[PDB]
């Protein structure tokens, strides 16, 4: 009865978080991705990001997506839960995400388990590729193909 | 007479900070607490602030906590020091913490010592232990008990 | 069926390699601690090294010991599993893992989950215990009771 | 034909971004700096001001030029023939930030980006430092160009 | 005429080097990969290390491989350059780069540009790719083929 | 009757541990400079020999005096009624590994640690490096003080 919590704002989810998804649902039996909510308001809604996480991770049935407010540790804990599954890429702030496990496990016995991405993935962020896209820059190879033509859809409508 | 000014916002003050504020005291024979008055926008005022660092303080003597606004390092020469002691701990930006320390030296002489803060209290910072509270938990073993008190309060 | 390897040399064994190991064996069904035999002879012979950690992990079921050579991803792989769980405490070379962990998913698909270690241990290091053990310090709460006693036992017999 | 574009917001120009500049414009043929804009937050000085600055500063350096420009850097770079970037890297510099950039970059638009560490005596500098500091009073003389250092002081007064 | 150094002990050269020797090739008239001769002890000679580079880079007409001795500055004044060009990867100790090239400015006057090699070669060292190897491990996806070719022969 | 040690190999000492030195000898009563030694590896300059250098070199510091020793730092700190340490960072510092002895002896024996950033004159220069670009002729007499420069040349020949 193992299991993890993926979180993140996830606005739009990339090839980056999909591959930490991935491995998260290889080694344990049960995946939880967390889609926070927070008013800011990002580029999509939180339905939005729901469903865009949702068509990329169809071949894993393991894997669930829900959205959460309010303290991570309580998102985890109300399912039964302990771990969170954590991805590191190039910028990720891995002080401040070391700060939030220690204090995370401190109030409620959380672990926090880190995992580099793909090299491949590395360099995308849902802030670059929205960055990068909204000013003409090809960003199809870092990003679902679904994820990519609803932001299309969102630039050439703004 | 040595001695040297121990700088932050402590919005509000944390067993970190308390930590980092008595080893100042034991290594300098003056320490002032230099409480940051920013009107740029805070949970707690000045007043309160200065009040829960020198309720954490009372067994420091030789241990003073003062507002300030504008440059540290004129705060720091204004009472005729030249010394700062600053606290790391998990998330602290020690790039950007060195980058003022040499700014600091060359603009006025004052130096810079910094301490990490015990491992027990080494992830607590002002902001995350609101953010916790905020949502119902329990900081209570990162801050002293009477911040810790006031806190609630705020929050309720 | 889940499972994770935790390796090291572990000579000896801390009480900062005990969290992590405690912490695989909540999250994994299954656990298996490895120790690697690289001819540094260190302060323990690879026997010793194993029976301090069966010592300190008799509470833990699902965890076993066992030593290898070669290849970490070999010593995973023929085991069934493809999943590290490494600690990571103050001093840890981690830019130095992450290049590994790339390199172990590069050359077997072997994935690497880290987790930080409880601040309390976070400073302790075999060799940093065994430097200052041998100069008198105290180094018994960093260290399970019964590899104190042994690290005592090899000292006062130099 | 070698050449690279120095890019930044240079809001002002300090000592240590034209150590940088000296440096790309003994080590390529051409350089260009991008004074980059965005038409959405105003600095301290304007476009006009950021260029006169930097242009009375280099007025030793026959090899340079320099030039404003908005959105993707790569695009101001491609479009005046080049594919490098050369950035500095100061105390205080977000390292890995630049590294996901330049990784970006390289893949979007096949430009390399050179990193070179500023002098010693300049590289606790930064723009936003220089401001802060003599908002409260502070002495930054020593690191900026003279042709920003009293436009600076008149700028806050 | 622009040029610049790019400095190691290629031992084997690998994709991670050849991505940046490429890279300058492209950005500099001139290049020059300096193979270091370290008497204190390798796999390869320097005549093979030289022999694979000269293989991997046979596409660039404005590169050549020479071996030096001694100060990297030294090889690089005497060359009529003064500028380095070093790779960057996963596991690079930068603050020991950082030092060097300050060092190496410092005494000779020569500048250091930084470029980080492309995220599928950024794991492989030299190191690290014999490391494997040896054990079995494969590592050609991650070294010019014939390197890896020499590479199993040194351990056959 | 304040006071704090400075340690280190000091083989040689550079002027990135003088500036400390002086830093910490201007805010502490007292400062005990504490050359530690591996009775297992002999360096490039004997005790006596590092000790003559930096007190050639620290003879405006009146408050400042020089010891050796070995074993546990915290032992010569608290055997002279002490308790803090004062040690410099520089570029190339294993921070890290800094801060685990830190916190390994405020855990072992009460003492604190108090780091300080030294010049950026000086931030460059480190024995080992000094000594390594020394060996091959590289000028370094910029960063090392008088009391030194020419007796490293001379150990060298
Ligand atoms: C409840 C919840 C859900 C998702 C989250 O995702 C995050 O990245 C950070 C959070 O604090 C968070 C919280
Ligand atoms: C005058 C004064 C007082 C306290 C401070 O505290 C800080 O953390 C940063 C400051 O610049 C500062 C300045
Ligand atoms: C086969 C084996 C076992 C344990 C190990 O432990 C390590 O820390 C590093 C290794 O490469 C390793 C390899
Ligand atoms: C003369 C020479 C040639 C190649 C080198 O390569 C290096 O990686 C470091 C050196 O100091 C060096 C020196």
């Amino acid at each position: 009865m193992t299991g993890a919590v993926c979180p993140g704002s996830f606005d739009p989810v990339t090839l980056g978080h999909l591959d930490v998804f991935e491995r998260a649902a290889a080694q344990f039996d049960e995946v939880i991705v967390a889609v926070l909510i927070n008013p800011k308001a990002g580029m999509f809604t939180v339905d939005e990001r729901i469903e865009m996480i949702r068509e990329s991770t169809a071949d894993l049935p393991n894997l669930r997506v829900e959205s959460g407010q309010g303290l991570l540790v309580d998102f985890v804990r109300e399912r039964g839960l302990n771990a969170i599954v954590k991805g590191l890429r190039t910028g990720t702030d891995f002080e401040y995400e070391l700060q939030m496990a220690q204090m995370n496990k401190h109030i409620a016995g959380v672990d926090t388990f880190f995992v580099a991405t793909a090299p491949a993935y590395s360099f995308v962020s849902s802030s670059l590729a929205k960055e990068v896209a909204t000013y003409g820059g090809d960003v199809s190879a870092l990003l679902p193909a679904s994820v990519h033509q609803r932001l299309l859809g969102k630039l050439r409508g703004q």
